Order: C-alpha cells, then structure tokens, then sequence
C-alpha cells in the first residue's frame, strides 16, 4: 500500500470493499499460468509486442557522446505505452467476471487505450471526461466513439479532470459488481499504483534483454518522461536493483518553472492527498488542485505516482524538467534525423537525453523510453 | 520485364542507361549477405518487423463462417506497408552510392514513407506532388517537411499525380548519377514492378510461417486491397505456387462501377501504356480521373503482375464500394479495437462477405495494409 510514506487508500468507506476485492483478484491472477498465457497472447498478436530497441546512430554521431537507444513503445498498437496497462486491467476485469469498464481521461489518450482494450475483449466502456476537455480534444472523443465507447461529458463543478475522477468514483461505488474502474497511470488508491507498474514492467524487461543482446551490458542511464509516471515505472522497475543503472524521470517544465505554467509535481509541487493517494501535487494555498500546462497533452496530470515520490526520496532516481520549447526542438530533431515522429510527451525524454549524452563518453549507453508516436500531435505542432 | 503480355519498359532513350544500372545493382545486391543483413536490421529495429498475425475472433464469431486472420501491417512504423519498400529501395540507393531520393506522391502516403526512409539513411529527399493534391493534403505535406523532405509542387498540366510522375521522370534523366527514383507500388518500367514486389514479399513470408504455427495449414483464401498492387503482391507472392490457396484482390468500387466514379482498373480499364508499363488503366484514349474514399486507391493504373495473375486466373479480382469500405472501417474498430486504413477496409469488407459463405473450419487471411489514424478527418467530415 505504501512506498515509504507515500500512497495509501484515501477513499470514502464505500470503496474499501471494491478495492479489497480487486486486490484479492490481482493477487490470485497476477502469477496464474492461464491469465499470463492470455495476456501474452493479446500483447503479442494484437498489440505487437515485443517492441524493438532502436539504436539512434545518426542522432548519436551528431551529438558526439554516449550511444542513444530508443525503446520503441511508439510502435505498440494505438501508438502509446498506455495500451499495455489497458489490456492487463481489461483482462483482469474479464477474469473477475466484470462486463463493463469505466475510466476518466483528461487528454483522451487513456480514454482511447481503454476503449480499444474494451472493444478487444467484448466489454462495455463508459469514459468520463470533463466538458472543457471534451472541447479541447475532439478527435480523441471521435476515436473513442468509433471504438464503441460511450463518452460522458462531465458538466458539473470545474468541468475538468478532477470532476471526471469524482464521477468515475461515484459510478464505481454503485456498479463495482459488474464494472471495473480502469486507472491509466501509477496513481490512485492502492492497489492501482502497483498494478499499473506491474503491467508496464514488460517495457523494462524487454529493454534489459534487448540491450544485453545488442551491447553485452546494462545501460548507464535510462531516461523517461513522467506524467503520472507509468511509462517511467515500466522501464525503470526491472533495473531498480541494478545499482549502477542511473534512472532519470523528466517532468514537464512548460513555459518555465518560474512562470507557473508547468506540470512538474515532483520538482515544484508539495505533499498532498488527491485521487486517493498521498503523493506530490501541484496545489494552491487553499489545498485545491491548481492549473497545469504542458505542450504535451499527456503531461497535464497535476500529480505524480507515489512510487516516484519514494524513488526521489531515497535518491534511486533523479527528476528533472524540460520546457515546451526544448520538447518541440527534440520533436523536430528526431523526425529529421531518424525518421521517427515522437509523441510530445516522449520528446521531453529525448530532449533531456540529448543534453546528457553530450557530457558522457562514447562507449556509454542511454536508453530513452519512446513512450508514443507523434501522429496525434501534428495539429498542435503545426499550429505552434 | 514481362509478366505474360504485360509490363515492359516504355521510356525514352534517356532512361535506358539508368534502368540498366538499377537492374545490374539490384541483381548484385538482392542476395548479397551484407545488404540483406542491413535491410533486416532496419526492418527489425526501426520498422518493427515481424508484424503479428491476429485472429479476429469476435469478427469471426459474429459472421459465423470462416476464420478471419489479419496480417497486421498497420503496426509497421509509419502505419502502412509502404515502409517495407521505402526502406528496401532507399538502402539499395545507398549501396549504389546515391545521396538523394526522388518520388512522386498522390495523397502523400508514399511521399511520407519515402521521407522517413530518407531521414533514416541520411539522404536528401525531394517529393514531386501535384499542386491540387498539395492543397488537399495539408497534414501529409507537413509530415514530409517535418521529416526533412522538400515538397516540390507541380503546377504543370492538370496539377495532379500524372504531372508529378512526368516531373519526377524529367528530374531522374538529369540527376540519376547521384539520385534514386523511388517508385511506391508494383508499377513503372522494369525493373520496378519486380523490385517492389520483392521488397513487399516479407509480408507473405511471415504470414505463411505464422498461419502454419497457429492452424497447421495454409489458408483457403488471401484477401488484399489493390491500388497499384504492392501490398497485395507482397502477401500473394509467397503463396503463388501453393495451388490450393485462393488469392483475391479488392479494387476501389467508389460510388459504384456503373457511376464511373471508381478506380477499378483491372475490372473496367483497358490495356495500354502508362507510367512506362503495359497494363490496365482507366481511360476516356487519355487518362481518366479516378475516385475512391481511400486516398491510396486513387491510382489510375495497376501493376502488370496483377494483370498477369488475372489473365491466367491465378487470382480473382473484385470490387467494394466506398459505403461497404466505411461499414467495414466502423465494424473492425467496434468489434476488434483496430481502426484500419480506408484502403485496408476494402479488403476487410470483402473478407466479411466471403467469410459468411464459407465453413467454420476454413481460413481467410486479410492483409491489413495500414492503420486508420490518417483517415479520421475524412471519416468525421463524412
Ligand atoms: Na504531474
Ligand atoms: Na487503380
């Protein structure tokens, strides 16, 4: 439940029953032979795992320092690592006898991954999304409908993510007998931060075997962007006990940390309670979740998962920030130099790895988690 | 250069030398160990090959006849099978010592694939595109520029694909010493129909191994959409000598064959010279305008190797309308959680019809040539 002092289950009493049932089901199935056979079957034949580990030779030669490798999550079905968790949890729900998935979504990217997994597995899908966010992300709303999901605009309160979370929780209280609440990052009350990390750990397990095959040794550094923290935990987790492997999470610097238009919760936030967890949040003087900004839609989440708060505390991972401008430069540079258009989220990680590689020697190795592809971001990059 | 009575090399004398040199280099590199090592290395690490073969269980059960498997070219880097050929030819060009790639593009899809492959290999990329198509395809043009390519609008003639083709040819005449002309389908003068087929044949080779692993037998039918015909040849070719495997090509029926607004060249075209080859093209003597809701099926011709397979009746060619393709687009999205390319949706639509008339122990593989992210704006605007 706890990662040092971070995590917990800060929920109304009514949710203790569904969370207990979910934890018991997860304990039973997580190492079950049949459950894992079906999960591996869907990951392989539907999602296209394993994803390759790509040596960005041109980008490496240009910078003239460490070798940069890219873990190609951009190639998973849907174009984002989110799929790995959507499948795992949707299948877990099916094994629990659930017939319905619900989820909240801010950018709509988790909404899409949940819709896709629900369609795959023949489940009903209802997605809660703040009305202001429905307005900003019309193509993701269309995608979800195309995939058979029902998008429910949340018109109450602030009409944003926090209002969608509350409606999702309220729904789940009433419908948990047949409905699974599918959380999209390493956030939420226990057991979700653990479950999501476990379903993303395939990223790091593949990358470890791939880098040993390619180079005969572990990486010197692994760099991943951090929203809620799921792609970063997924690639980090299998290396945590490899003491010499440096781990770097990259948060959204937005328009600058001084500008207050960012989403760097670890760097600039404070300890607080939200979404049923004790972790770091960007929140105002009155304890309310405060406005966040990134050019990358998926880095708008106002907090960060408790396992990252813990990793920062014990100094096992370092956490840095990259601005909108630096992420944009990296988005262009990767496209031109390697013919890979990255997600703006992932471009934050590419940006930082480019700075880091320059200092390091040529025999050293950086793996960047390329968490998604940038087709989704073409509109806004063209606008800006 | 010939596939029965189709194919050939209908070019001016100025292009004979470049084509001979390409043929000679291709013979030298196609079975060369190092060339193939590097090709497979890029296909694996950069493009993500092999693509999976997916059993569409829910779609199968819903229709209640044959098993429907999908060869998932939608998961290749870029979202379309075009990447396989773009990497192949770009690497060939590099092994020949070329520093520059040119190509023509209609919807921008081959232009994007060429631009990606050129970026990968450190080559200069110029893309000829008709000015009418440039105006209609804002996002693909942007993709191409974002990938480091230069888009050269063509304002000659009717400002369409045929004018782009003619401009690209004119360029290659001048620049061939250092420029490779990268043709995007199984079309053009020899040796291009052969080369592109050979670079797409990886699709069928994987699919053969994958279906034997899953079902212990070859499929009863293979279904693929046909524009110029590269994704179809890629999946067909390794099964051509497996006599019991039925091969079906699906052309764009558009608004309907009787409406005349379509791109069904095999079905309704006549035999003639166009783009340096003898094959079927849609005509009025002149090139006729074509239509499909799928941008990639708007090519007025078809590869000579399909003309040939049709004539000897090794493959059957059919058509599917815009409306049928759209129904299948929606159906695959809802039922399997895969948003297909509108091109690929033609194959899916036909496979769903055919599946209903077959037994539950029979097997269909559909080539899912690409993903549908690129078509969302079209489908919403509809
Ligand atoms: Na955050
Ligand atoms: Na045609």
């Amino acid at each position: 439940m706890w990662f040092g002092e971070f995590g917990g289950q800060y929920v109304p009493e009514t949710l203790i029953e569904p969370l207990k049932e979910l934890e018991k089901a997860y304990k039973r199935f997580k190492d079950d032979e049949e459950f894992n056979r079906q999960l591996n079957y869907y990951l392989k034949t539907w999602a296209g795992r394993p994803t390759p580990l790509y040596y960005a030779k041109r980008l490496t030669e240009k910078i003239g320092g460490a070798k940069i490798y890219l873990k190609r999550e951009d190639l998973v079905h849907g174009g984002a690592h989110k799929t790995n968790n959507a499948i795992g949890q949707a299948l877990l729900a099916k094994f629990m006898g659930k017939t319905r998935l619900i989820a909240e979504t801010g950018a709509g990217q988790h909404g899409v991954a949940t819709a896709m997994a629900g369609a795959l597995l023949g489940m009903k899908v209802d997605i809660y999304m703040g009305a202001e966010d429905v307005e900003r992300q019309k193509m993701n709303v269309f995608r979800m409908k195309l995939l058979g999901a029902n998008v429910i605009p949340v018109n109450s309160g602030s009409r944003t993510l926090k209002d969608a979370i509350n409606e999702a929780l309220r729904d789940w209280v009433a419908t948990f007998e047949y409905t699974h609440y599918l959380i999209g990052s390493v956030v939420g009350p226990h057991p979700y931060p653990t479950i999501v990390r476990d379903f993303q750990s395939v990223i790091g397990r593949e990358a470890k075997a791939q880098i040993l095959e390619a180079e005969g040794q572990l990486p010197d550094v692994i760099v991943a962007c951090v929203g809620g923290g799921s792609n970063a935990m997924g690639i980090f987790y299998p290396f945590v006990n490899d003491k010499k492997v440096k781990l770097v999470g990259v948060e959204a610097g937005g328009k600058g940390l001084e500008s207050g238009k960012h989403s760097a919760s670890l760097n600039a936030g404070q300890v607080g309670v939200f979404h049923g967890m004790l972790s770091y949040f960007l929140q105002d003087e009155e304890g309310q979740i405060k406005p966040t900004h990134s050019i990358a839609p998926g880095l708008d989440y106002p907090g960060v998962g408790p396992e990252h708060a813990y990793l920062k505390k014990i100094q096992r991972a370092e956490y840095v920030t990259v601005t909108d401008e630096e992420a944009l430069k990296a988005f262009h540079e990767l496209s031109r130099t390697e013919g890979i258009i990255p997600a703006l989220e992932s471009a934050h990680a590419v940006a930082y790895a480019m700075k880091l590689a320059k200092e390091m020697s040529r025999d050293e190795i950086i793996i960047v988690n390329l968490s998604g592809r940038g087709d989704k971001d073409l509109d806004i990059v063209l606008k800006v």
